[PDB]
């Protein structure tokens, strides 16, 4: 259903954004 | 510190595995 | 179209697996 | 080490950004 899958997709998108910022932190500090 | 880097990379890898599993649950039309 | 989106999801899943393997390679060489 | 892997760090960061953009392009129930 749209709602439940939209909540899943929105979560995945923000988890990817968190990984982006975490990887940037890791690289900058390396 | 190296421990800070390790813990950060550990979480990144956990989060990537979580996204990998979540994307197998996503139904584009439902 | 559904086919456009299914293609996109398949590409994303392949890309996620690649980053998983590369993050592991990074750790193995750390 | 974490100090001799800039090229791989850069690759991972590029690939995470590419996934981010693709995730933002996904459409449900289209």
């Amino acid at each position: 259903s749209y709602e439940d899958q939209n909540s899943l997709l929105k979560m995945i998108c923000q988890q990817v954004e968190a990984i982006k910022k975490e990887m940037q932190e890791l690289k900058l500090n390396s």
